[PDB]
């Protein structure tokens, strides 16, 4: 891997230091606090706050109840339409490692080695520059595969 980041404090807004090319691959390793009620991870198009950098991909872990992760795309401040997982594999108190797989059409997903989600396109991906993770996680790396 490439680019890694060791224990990042959260929220993290960091800079991807290359193009998200169809085979590149963003891997995230953490763990699950015991009182989590959602995190998330946001492919963005840079890092303003005001006007809200718009998230070509969000990736939404929530844990009450059963759980869920939910996916969306945040264009000029208004969120689309959500696309929901049932079939979730974190859990509280429990590590991770996230790979989001970048393709021509869509994002595909793996969580502990198993395949999670496919997310099309809705923003072009050659506007993603920027990493946010928000939320109750703790993260232990981030790291790259650019193709
Ligand atoms: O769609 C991603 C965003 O969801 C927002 O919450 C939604 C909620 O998921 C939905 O069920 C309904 O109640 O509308 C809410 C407001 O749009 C979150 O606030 C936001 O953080 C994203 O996760």
């Amino acid at each position: 891997l490439q680019n890694i980041i060791y224990n990042p404090v959260i929220p993290f807004v960091g800079t991807i230091p290359d193009q998200l090319d169809p085979g590149t691959l963003i891997v995230i390793r953490g763990h699950v606090p015991s009182d989590a009620d959602r995190f998330q991870v946001d492919l963005q198009n840079g890092s303003s706050v005001k006007p809200r950098a718009d998230v070509a991909f969000h990736f939404n872990p929530r844990f009450k109840r059963a759980g869920c992760i939910v996916c969306n795309t945040l264009i000029n401040e208004k969120w689309g339409r959500e696309e929901i997982t049932y079939d979730t594999p974190f859990k509280r108190e429990k590590s991770f490692e996230i790979v989001i797989m970048v393709l021509k059409d869509k994002f595909q997903v793996a969580v502990n080695g198993k395949h999670t989600l496919l997310y099309g396109h809705r923003i072009g991906p050659e506007k993603i520059d920027t990493l946010g993770i928000y939320g109750k996680v703790n993260i232990h790396s981030i790291g790259f595969s650019f193709s």
